[PDB]
């Protein structure tokens, strides 16, 4: 029996424990691995990546392992989880490639979570350069809940949401459902793209962990 | 205007072009188009014959045209099947494209992408991850319970390789769940024989273009 990405993400939401009032709790992170000889350069590129608005929140993880280096970046499913905790249902719809050139802002390729058994961002990882093209998710919120969403987001004070569209409106080329508002999140593994782009060879298995937000390091 | 078009809507539009009649055993079909250098014409025809003998690919027929400096290869898409079924009043809804594993004790899709939410051809992602011995490109369609008996009537009058399995109403088929009062239909990927070329050390330029071609202008195996 095949599990859809949507249902993997739903199960993942229930482990989210992040409280905005405390500014701490359990988050969902991507876990990537690199060789130990790239430790110094990776931290630098990661700091720069977070300064350039890549990834979700100001925090990421970088730990010493026996032979390799473990790097943790927060998944957008964490946002899905925080919002649910605050009575704001967000439905993840698509993952794909976001194009930002001087002229426009559009999704150029997408995969839907509902009917796929892959992480869309693992499929598009190598066709992204994090200068013109970025990994991104498309979420939907109900229009009445949209006000609460912006209030919760402001209190959250995290990098990660790129846009919130008007009810029933096309957003970055993607149409929305009846009485829904498009929410575009930045891809969590975007900072990892920049390591590849600076010749840091990334081995990414589809590994996700629940970690405490406090144990992650800020870019400041 | 920069609206994303889904794989599903590309397929509905393609169905309209299908003109194949079961009773006349001819009509317009939808093909993929692939390119190889003319050095490999001899070897490729033998592999293609073998692929179609092994029941891979859709139908018994394929295109093999002398181009200028290359050789154009044409294989029939599953969307032809969809088109053929709609013309016999059997609405077939394409759901997923993916990798079908046929192993020792398991018959399962191991990875899929949904047509209705994606702007990619799923077989374009999964082309490099199949060997055509244990793993195969495959499609998943849903047919309504009432149309099922009609579908099987049409299938046998068509007499084409392509349909791997038809499931029971409201039952999982090959690891994939099904909607309310529906039956799973597993089609084989039209570009499976193209995999065998690549696997037998033949370089192949796979193109995104699909052609509407007469069934008569293709060669039987």
């Amino acid at each position: 029996r095949i599990k859809t990405a949507l249902s993997k993400m739903f199960n993942a939401m229930a482990k989210v424990t992040y409280d905005i009032d405390e500014a701490d709790g359990d988050v969902i992170v991507n876990t990537a691995f690199i060789d130990k000889k790239y430790l110094d350069e990776a931290f630098d590129i990661l700091k720069e990546a977070y300064k350039k608005g890549l990834g979700i929140s100001d925090r990421f993880g970088i730990v010493e392992e026996n032979d390799r280096i473990k790097i943790q970046t927060i998944c957008a499913v964490t946002l899905d989880g925080i919002f649910l905790r605050n009575s704001v249902p967000l439905i993840p719809k698509y993952g794909g490639i976001l194009e930002i050139t001087e002229d426009k802002e559009r999704f150029i390729d997408i995969i839907g979570y509902d009917g796929s058994s892959l992480d869309p961002h693992e499929v598009f990882f190598n066709f992204v350069d994090c200068e013109k093209t970025f990994l991104a998710g498309f979420r939907e919120v109900h229009r009445v809940a949209r006000e609460k969403l912006e209030e919760v987001l402001k209190k959250l004070n995290w990098n990660g949401i790129k846009a919130i569209g008007e009810p029933n409106n096309e957003l970055y080329g993607i149409g929305v459902n009846k009485d829904m508002c498009g929410v575009v999140t930045m891809g969590g593994i975007n900072p990892l793209v920049l390591l590849k782009e600076n010749e840091i060879p990334i081995e990414l298995k589809a590994m996700h962990e629940v970690v405490r937000f406090s144990d992650l390091k800020s870019y400041k």
